[PDB]
RNA sequence: AGAGGAAGUAGGUCUCCGUAGGUGAACCUGCGGAG
């Protein structure tokens, strides 16, 4: 019998009190989001360390910020995956223009760009600040990983996307 | 002005916060800050 706690964003707090999860995978919750820990129990009906850990990686997404949908996403395939990257990681250029640039390149206004690039590679990320957060099969990860590292670095959003394309369009095909 | 003659050229998204106004709890708009 194991118990994992997980600490929330104040951010995300409306929608934590929102709403299931012992139906979903019999196993007790309790949640203050005062102390900003959420705790997961594993009772006699929980039976697998990988439902406790789908659950604890489902919550901690919800809260890393994507919502119940992609949430529930993650719940019911274990073949997605999640990243966390910060843009302070690899950097191509020691000036500190470096946030506001780069994230301006990658949303692009009303998240054009973004959202190109999701319909596109089949993933679902979401953008604050330094951190990005990534969501769904590791290629698909991993081309959009090379995407944004491109965009950051600086290559005209039209053609790494036009690449992003060609690339997206060779991996989704088998032979 | 005159018919003739004769030639040549053809790129800040999402969340949260602090603001000002709106129709007020909420909520919307705009500004300014954090993730």
């Amino acid at each position: 019998i194991e118990t994992r706690k997980i600490p929330i964003p104040p951010h995300r707090m409306s929608a934590l009190k929102a709403n299931p999860l012992v139906d979903h995978c019999k196993l007790q919750v309790r949640m203050n989001i005062k102390e900003k820990r959420v705790e997961l129990r594993s009772s006699k009906y929980t039976v697998s360390n990988e439902a406790l850990q789908m659950g604890a990686d489902f919550v901690s997404a919800f809260a890393m910020g994507f919502d119940i949908d992609d949430a529930i996403a993650l719940l019911r395939l274990d073949s997605l995956y999640i990243q966390s990257f910060d843009i302070k990681d690899v950097r191509q250029t020691l000036g500190p223009d470096a946030l506001s640039r780069a994230i301006g390149r990658i949303a692009g206004k009303d998240g054009k760009t973004k959202f190109a690039i999701e319909n596109a590679t089949k993933t679902r990320i979401v953008l604050a600040g330094s951190k990005v957060h990534i969501l769904g099969a590791f290629e698909n990860i991993g081309m959009a990983r090379e995407s944004i590292v491109s965009l950051v670095l600086g290559a005209q959003p039209g053609k790494v996307y036009n690449n992003l394309r060609i690339i997206a369009s060779r991996m989704k095909e088998r032979w």
